[PDB]
């Protein structure tokens, strides 16, 4: 009935660990692009079906491998992604969200035979840490007709970006590089109030959370991209009338827990 429907039944500690899909990458050169400084795409393999894209962009001075994990965590789960590496690594927010949206242009129109056989390239959605969270709420200002968009400790100057895109903001509580009450709450408060929302903030984490293997991180981000690339309703258990231990406050609109 879901053509999009990927993946067994989710529990929450399957979420915990890499999914049902092996996962294979690629090294996208430096030089073989334009527009951003290239990459790794982690996609599905073992499998004919096809799934929806993610761009994925590191913070300041990070580089892809700071979310590698997490770009095979969604991968084995269903996803296509890539995680970029910047021109620069001093590169700021918009500069960032300039290069997702060339990323994301790339995968659908320049990525190897191999990606683009599991790649569909009308689902695609966006995620990043810090300078890069804040380029994922950039980019869901600039394409609109992207499906969900998941910042991780955000970091901007600008806290008000105008997107109907869905984000999941986490936020780590003892972050002291971009503070929560600076950054990823100020950020969650000036996203318009029709535009479905979610704010989870990390017990006691800090700015470097997303940066390892995270549970509370992997289940939240999952269960995002599956609810709204994937239309996945079976993911909803995951994102409302939350109880999370590890989690010190959860926000929400709840325009994503209805039917």
């Amino acid at each position: 009935s879901n053509p999009y429907q990927r993946g067994p039944n989710p529990t929450r500690s399957a979420l915990t660990t890499d999914g049902p899909f092996s996962v294979a990458t690629y090294s996208v050169s430096r030089l073989s692009v334009s527009g951003f400084g290239g990459g790794v795409i982690y996609y599905p393999t073992g499998t004919t079906l096809t799934f929806g894209g993610i761009a994925m962009s590191p913070g300041y001075t990070a580089d892809a491998s700071s979310l590698a994990w997490l770009g095979r965590r969604l991968a084995s789960h269903g996803f296509v992604v890539i995680v970029i590496n910047t021109n620069s690594r001093l590169d700021f927010p918009d500069s960032r969200a300039s290069q997702l949206s060339a990323a994301l242009n790339y995968l659908r129109t320049s990525s190897p035979s191999a990606v683009r056989a599991r790649l569909d390239a009308n689902r695609l959605a966006v995620a990043g840490h810090s300078m890069g969270g804040g380029a994922t709420l950039r980019i869901s200002e600039q394409i609109p007709t992207l499906k969900a968009g998941v910042p991780l400790t955000p970091w901007h100057t600008d806290k008000t970006f105008n997107t109907p895109v869905p984000q999941l903001i986490v936020g780590a509580e003892a972050d002291t590089v971009a503070p929560v009450s600076q950054n990823a709450i100020p950020m969650y408060q000036n996203l318009p109030s029709t535009t479905p929302k979610v704010y989870v903030e990390l017990d006691n984490a800090t700015h470097t959370a997303p940066n390892s293997p995270n549970a509370a991180i992997s289940v939240y981000t999952i269960s995002w991209m599956k609810l709204w690339v994937d239309n996945d309703t079976r993911y909803r258990q995951f994102l409302c009338n939350v109880n999370d231990p590890a989690l010190s406050d959860f926000r929400s609109n709840n325009r994503h827990c209805q039917l």
